[PDB]
């Protein structure tokens, strides 16, 4: 029913995902972002908390409820913007150790808790580039709101994807649910690199293909199959083997990067410990491309082929 | 306080796994194989559960069961040996879908059981290779009994051909409800996977098991096989078994990549590849659970019974 993909690893899911539905459910109750027992019946259609669940199959707990809560932020921190700087700007400002919540937009609030979830048990060092790769996140949603107003090539697009879409705050995550951040002297390698890299363009474009439908139904131009054919005048097949061709070729850099970083950690000198920190985030980062893929392919959210 | 080896998996263990130690000791004592609350408090001591839960760290239920049994029944078997062709011939029995386990041994009723649920939702062709493995891990017994009353080569001829390793690849397959496609399984890179998973195992637990061994007086361990053919020290063959471990891990990670091309050269639908790759996963959780298990385990004490 959908384009299917060939992701190398298998597919997973947490355990108790039917109870972390029922707890994600209620956060977004409480921080005021589901009003109502339709929308909420609405909602629980997409199996929102399911994500977190394929991504993060072995978190417990608190962990598990970060990891779940923070996918449906996001799906209504974007929504909101499918409906401006004054806003980002609160959003970018709950990142500040001292900020205050009090009085800000539900989406602020829920932000701010979950950027302090987030954030409390990571290292300075995760921290800076976690606000670097959030505060990006946010104030792209200026970039993608001129578009509309005042069609980027492929090339741009592709570059407003990775350098400023939802997966470096997502890549950063994964470190904290795992309970695993990567050592900083292998984080900027160039294997590391290409593994978070190749992890962000396979998901997003595989996101792309498979929310096509829903995209091309609400006019929104930002999505890899318009881009293409728009720029290429190419039919709709076309782009999407074009696009096909690009997620195979990620995931082949992918796993022929991966079986290099034991041997890098022993020329940088990395503990063995330190080392399992890392092939944990490396997991992370598998179930997050077969993860994505598997919820793309199964959500309602993409009925195409509102809660809020 | 254990010789530490670069295994690029994470650590993992199935949520449920103090449940799973309470239903494998009841299964135990319901088979007759632990009896009384001493042997079952020192055999708790092991953790002897959470090697199946390491390996199958998403199984549930009745799959979880049979992935802990099957290593509880090992210990048991294994030990009994320790302590032979009448014996072993019955348990090769016990897998004709004929057999009466009534009257036998338990540890023949054991597997007895073990054999119909690990068999029971798998192909005809997945069971004629699981058959044929479980026949030679058991009359291997005699071998080991013959060496009691090996060279380097010999030594890993006998413990990869013939040893547990067969029997528990073929298990992943069952607990992880994951068969590995027929037409990839005789491929060099699947065999590369699946012989390069079984040495890796084998010799880590050599290592990480050596204390109890010697103190034992069992000959069977490529540690003091090394010494004894090349007149080494300890730390020689400790380190020799360690280049070989690093090499098994490095073959292993290089070969995984070549399969999704693999799958398409040989037509293979999308579908069975995720088989292929859950099967897969399942290997690197053994070889992660493996050394994480025989690093913890109270029964490896010697360093630096409940029968
Ligand atoms: C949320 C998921 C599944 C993954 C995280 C990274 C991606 C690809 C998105 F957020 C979805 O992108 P987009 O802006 O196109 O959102 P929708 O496709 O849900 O409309
Ligand atoms: C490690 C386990 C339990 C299973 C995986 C395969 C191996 C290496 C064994 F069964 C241990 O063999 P061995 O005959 O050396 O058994 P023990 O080391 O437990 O005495
Ligand atoms: C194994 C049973 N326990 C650990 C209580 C399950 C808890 C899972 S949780 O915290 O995600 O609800
Ligand atoms: C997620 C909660 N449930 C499904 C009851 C866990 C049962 C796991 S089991 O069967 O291994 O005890
Ligand atoms: C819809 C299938 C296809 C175009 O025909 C794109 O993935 C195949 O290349
Ligand atoms: C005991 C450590 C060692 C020997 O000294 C063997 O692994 C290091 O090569
Ligand atoms: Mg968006
Ligand atoms: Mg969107
Ligand atoms: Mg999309
Ligand atoms: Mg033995
Ligand atoms: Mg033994
Ligand atoms: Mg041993």
């Amino acid at each position: 029913g959908h384009e299917e993909f060939d992701i190398p690893f298998p597919s997973r899911v947490n355990p108790f995902h039917a109870r972390a539905e029922d707890r994600h459910v209620a956060w977004m109750r409480a921080m005021g972002l589901i009003t109502g027992d339709a929308a909420e019946a609405t909602y629980r259609r997409w199996s929102p908390a399911k994500v977190g669940a394929r991504w993060f199959y072995l978190a417990q707990g608190e962990d598990l409820d970060l990891g779940c809560d923070i996918f449906g932020w996001f799906f209504a921190y974007d929504d909101h913007f499918d409906g401006t700087a004054a806003f980002v700007n609160r959003t970018v400002a709950m990142l500040d150790p001292r900020a205050d919540p009090t009085g800000e937009h539900p989406l602020n609030i829920a932000f701010h808790d979950l950027w302090q979830r987030e954030s409390a048990p990571m290292s300075p060092l995760w921290q800076r580039r976690a606000v670097d790769h959030w505060t990006q996140y946010l104030t792209a949603h200026i970039t993608e709101a001129t578009n509309r107003t005042r069609s980027p090539t492929i090339a741009d697009y592709l570059e407003l994807r990775h350098r400023t879409g939802f997966m470096p705050p997502l890549l950063d995550l994964i470190e904290r649910v795992w309970r695993a951040e990567i050592p900083a002297p292998v984080y900027t390698t160039p294997e590391v690199q290409t593994l978070l890299h190749t992890t962000n363009q396979n998901i997003n474009i595989v996101n792309d293909v498979l929310s096509l439908e829903k995209e091309e139904a609400h006019g929104d131009p930002h999505n890899l199959v318009l881009v293409i054919q728009h720029e290429r005048q190419s039919t709709r097949q076309q782009a999407l083997a074009t696009a096909r061709r690009m997620i195979d070729e990620w995931t082949d850099t992918f796993i022929r990067t991966e079986p290099r970083l034991p041997a890098l950690c022993g020329r940088l000198g990395i503990p063995l410990a330190d080392r399992t920190s890392l092939y944990t985030a490396v997991e992370g980062m598998r179930a997050a491309i077969r993860g994505n893929y598997d919820w793309c392919a199964e959500t309602n959210r993409y009925v195409h082929r509102t809660p809020w």
